[PDB]
């Protein structure tokens, strides 16, 4: 058992903690301002110090969020899954605030007190000692039920039981077939999946689909995206996330009408969707995108290159950032979102010859994981779209940005779910290996060493979703646009720790292509980079509003 | 420029850790004795200690052979990447002392002066500052050939810029297809590596191949897996390490006919060769290898399982490690080494019979990376191996776990190699593409964050790649057992570190099979598996080498 003093010991270190980080904040908001406003060249001049400041954000937010989650109805195993987290947490916040205060020239008097503290020392002694960690990890193997059981009412805990037996019995099966093959997403897992509800969760009942009409709950999102991510991430889980990013840029921008006729269909997968925003020479920069859409009689003609658009053979409709200004002075301010619509392919390749002349073509590209869709680079030639695919109509024109950046926030909210259902894919088969393997006598798990490393995945899985279930409450109310990026960010570089631990202690059949770890591992590294690249929401989403509001508060 | 007297402070810093650490290293092996002699019970009871104390025993050597190698010909980039790892290395190995320190309940006091030592502080301001960090960047693009540029000599210089034009003319244009297709390697370049006298290097002149007769230097056998690896980990790099492994083991235990006859073949790929120890039920645990050998007239019947056996298709010739005693409790003296010889098939599978009705039957295993040789399960069911062809004939029997331990010895020199040549493909493509990609308005190489991940990229390529020629060093003069395994686990993760990072860089573009990054991402996985598991190293060679000489020396 461990010390009953050791939840209050870590709150109150990681107070402590907190108000270094928030004077750190403060002092850098003040190296980058220029009168009473953030400067963009010193910005781009103090990335450094801003980048570890928003991983310390992160890693501090998870275990303050999973420690105040500690209830009477908190599993005998999350509880000390919780505090080797936040345990951990200490010293990792410690040590880049330590960092980041070298950098800023700050003071670090009371960083050393903290390094000093004897209640640290105790804690790192109970909490993190080898026999507390080794306990962990046999409550695991005999309760791994229990692992990450955060707080759902009845309803979301019998969804969440649905799907799991679902992604169990009919997804999981094809899950290595898919990938080793890539192979298109069968007809019959897709014609499944709608007739689970799949494509609608994100849709309001109005508009034909299952999220109710006088609120933003992504609880229920969330928890279908995790058990399908678990069986596979591309060919289960990630089909929720274009509808996701779609609707939320259609009730952000559509007309009533557009609403009507597009979300209705979206919500049965007739038309399958797709996002088009990324271009050869331009990903994380979308106020940059310069795909170009010409005004002709009755709509648009569009011209360039979309790339990694991911399902766009099989999609029959595209959501197509297009620069319909030309004006380039504008940046992001000449940007609109267009509807292209196009018949459905099940290749690799496709050639769409329009009635007008108008063709688009597509051609996929091969990847090291994250398989089943496929991902394409684009070509529109004088491609048509009438004006009323512009979302928002003649209102739209100039406005695509501020929806695609709605429907951001919803698709990053979602890939947090997508990283901890890989997450705990990973884990239990570590943890089922352990079991079973034998080394010098004894099954791996008996070696403290695996006890160890055990563990500090599941305590890290178990933060990450404690950490997501709180943002997924705070975007109920309204609020948690920037924590979503946060999590997102500490979720999916979590998925690539937790598999690349899971792999190692599979030894050589972790390397295996017919051992799933091996794909989880693959399919992991693709979560830092896509929707939001962990750099470019460190600093332009999380760095930035940490330092807008450090700056307002202070005005 | 860095300050002049950085050397000095970060050497001194560098000795007061290693003091603690030597102080820890004397308390884990205390705690570990029974009786004068350490105690397998309670090695495994600190295993936890043990891992740490290892890593951090290499970080410091790292750190400390870096800087001891600075001199007057010192390339200036070198210069500031040794210093950047060093200082780093400081707050690494601090770090984890002080989990072992609180682990092993002894006093911290020092470990809390050093934290706050403004020697420290002011290293972390001058030398990892972000404007030093990115001014290292800009000169690594200047001067590409100076990273890295360890003290050679003319004949080795020369030897590498051959291989090196070699490779990228010959082995790079391959790579890309051989890994996508999983093909075997092509014939016409193993025809070109074999007149280059790629299997040779590690095989004396009088015995047919390239190496010195009264020497055993292997920074030749070092430089050249470099190079190769650089365009080809597993088509070209890993050429050299059967031959180097069977070749050490021949050299060990062989009689003078078998070294005569087997040598000068081997030299000339006449055959080629596998190593086969691995078993499905024994990685790590070589000493509980079960595969059957029973006597026979004229020789010995085969009966069991093998499997991740290297181009065991290809190779007409296996070192295949035999159980040929009966006494299972004998553990490592029931070892034989015995040379299987077999027809080469370039095949995913293939099946054997000798002309006794003796069997031998392969199936490859499919791998996320590290393709070109197949790694296969192996089934021998009553195939004949004569008396001839155990090593070391009668006197060799029961001798086989001593050469095949001497015979890793260089595998895992060889290996640091194979990371290091990893490493400098990922950390150049890196540097490329991030003088090639704008963002915002500028090349990624202007951003700061850039600079720092590249620069601290590289100082862990160099300080890996000093430490490898430091450690070879040591090999040709009869010593550094031990320190090939610590040099194989610092370079073999660093790897894994420095391809996660340039992929990164890459964004979408490094997910991409069509992009070499991806590639080197997925190969570099494997390094830290095989030739000894991480945490095997860690605990049953670098942790037990350091606690029995604390002993011998206390006694
Ligand atoms: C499907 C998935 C793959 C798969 O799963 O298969 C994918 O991969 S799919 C592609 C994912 N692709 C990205 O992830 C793009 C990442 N890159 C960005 O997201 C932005 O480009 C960054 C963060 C760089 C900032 O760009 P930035 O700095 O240039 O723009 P900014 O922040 O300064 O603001 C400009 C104006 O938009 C307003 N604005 C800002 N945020 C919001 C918001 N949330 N809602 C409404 N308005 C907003 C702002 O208030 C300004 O308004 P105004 O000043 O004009 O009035
Ligand atoms: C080809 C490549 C892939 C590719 O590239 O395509 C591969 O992947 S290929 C497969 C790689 N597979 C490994 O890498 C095995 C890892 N696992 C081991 O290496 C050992 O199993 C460990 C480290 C666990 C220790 O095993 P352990 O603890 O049971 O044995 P131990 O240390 O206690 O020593 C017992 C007696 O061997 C003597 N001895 C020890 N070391 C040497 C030496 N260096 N030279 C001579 N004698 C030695 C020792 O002095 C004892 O002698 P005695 O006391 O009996 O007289
Ligand atoms: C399998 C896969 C599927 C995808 N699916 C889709 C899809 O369906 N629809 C779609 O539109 N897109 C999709 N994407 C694209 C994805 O959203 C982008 O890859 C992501 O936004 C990053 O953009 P980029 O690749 O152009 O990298 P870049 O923008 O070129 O940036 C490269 C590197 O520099 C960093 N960086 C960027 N800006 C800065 C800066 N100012 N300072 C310092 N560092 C910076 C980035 O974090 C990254 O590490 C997919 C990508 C992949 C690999
Ligand atoms: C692509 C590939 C190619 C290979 N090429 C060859 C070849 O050519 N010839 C050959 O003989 N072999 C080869 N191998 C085998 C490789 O050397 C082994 O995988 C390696 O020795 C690890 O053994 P294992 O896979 O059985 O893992 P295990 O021994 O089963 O161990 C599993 C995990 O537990 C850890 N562990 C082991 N013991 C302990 C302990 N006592 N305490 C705590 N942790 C422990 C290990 O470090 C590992 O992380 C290859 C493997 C791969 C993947
Ligand atoms: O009949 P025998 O004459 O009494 O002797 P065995 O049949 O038991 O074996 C004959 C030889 O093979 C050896 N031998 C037998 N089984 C063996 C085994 N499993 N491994 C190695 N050597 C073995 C014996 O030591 C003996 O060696 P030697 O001629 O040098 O003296």
């Amino acid at each position: 058992m461990l010390p009953i003093t050791a939840a209050d010991d870590v709150q109150g270190l990681l107070l402590q903690l907190r108000g270094l980080l928030e004077q750190a904040i403060s002092a850098l908001a003040s190296r980058c301002t220029k009168g009473r406003q953030l400067d963009a060249e010193l910005l781009d001049l103090m990335q450094v110090p801003t980048f570890e400041l928003a991983w310390a954000s992160a890693e501090l937010l998870a275990a303050e969020r999973s420690l105040q989650a500690i209830d009477a109805g908190t599993s005998s195993v999350d509880r000390r899954l919780i505090l080797v987290f936040a345990v951990e947490a200490i010293t990792l916040v410690h040590s880049r605030l330590e960092a980041i205060y070298a950098e800023l020239d700050l003071a670090d008097g009371t960083l050393h007190a903290i390094a000093a503290d004897q209640k640290l020392r105790a804690l790192r002694r109970s909490v993190l000692s080898s026999t507390a960690l080794h306990d962990s990890a046999r409550l695991m193997v005999e309760r791994p039920e229990q692992i990450g059981q955060v707080a759902m009412g009845d309803e979301l805990s019998m969804i969440e039981d649905q799907f799991r037996r679902f992604a169990a019995d009919t997804v999981a099966p094809l899950a290595e077939h898919i990938h080793r093959e890539d192979l298109i997403i069968p007809d019959s897992l897709l014609a499944a999946l709608r007739d689970m509800g799949v494509f609608g969760l994100s849709i309001p009942e109005r508009y034909g689909g299952s999220a109710p009409d006088d609120q933003e709950d992504p609880l229920t999102m969330i928890v279908v995206t995790e058990a399908l991510s678990q069986a596979s991430l591309a060919a289960a889980g990630s089909l929720i996330t274009r509808p996701e990013i779609l609707s939320r840029a259609l009730l952000s921008g559509g007309t009533e009408s557009q609403k009507q006729h597009w979300l209705a269909r979206l919500a049965v997968g007739d038309p399958l969707c797709a996002i088009a925003i990324t271009e050869p020479d331009y990903g994380s920069d979308v106020a940059g995108l310069t795909l170009r859409g010409t005004p002709c009689e009755g709509g648009w003609r569009l011209n360039g290159a979309k790339t990694w658009c991911t399902f766009a053979g099989k999609a029959g409709v595209l959501m197509v950032v297009t620069r319909t200004n030309p004006d380039k002075s504008l940046g992001h301010r000449g940007l609109s979102l267009l509807l292209a619509e196009k018949p459905s392919y099940d290749g690799h390749e496709f050639d769409f010859r329009q009635p007008g002349g108008g063709s688009l073509t597509g051609r996929a590209i091969p990847t090291i994981g994250y398989r089943g869709m496929h991902s394409f680079d684009l070509s529109f030639e004088d491609f048509f779209v009438p004006d009323g695919n512009v979302i928002g109509e003649a209102q739209g024109l100039g406005k695509g940005f501020y929806h695609t950046m709605a429907g951001m926030t919803g698709g990053r909210m979602q890939t947090a779910g997508r990283a901890s259902g890989v997450m705990r894919a990973a884990l239990l088969a570590g943890l089922r290996y352990a079991t079973e393997r034998k080394v010098f006598g004894s099954p791996l798990l008996d070696y403290p060493l695996t006890g160890a490393k055990l563990t500090k995945m599941a305590a890290r899985y178990v933060a990450s979703r404690y950490l997501t279930y709180s943002v997924g409450r705070m975007l109920a109310q309204g609020e948690g646009r920037m924590e979503a990026s946060l999590v997102k960010l500490f979720a999916c570089r979590s998925a690539e720790l937790v598999t690349r631990e899971s792999l190692q202690i599979h030894g050589g059949m972790g390397y295996a292509e017919e051992v799933a770890v091996s794909r989880y591992f693959v399919d992991a590294r693709v979560l830092s980079i896509f929707e939001g690249a962990e750099e470019t929401l460190a600093l332009k989403v999380i760095g930035r509003s940490l330092l807008e509001a450090a700056l307002k508060a202070e005005a």
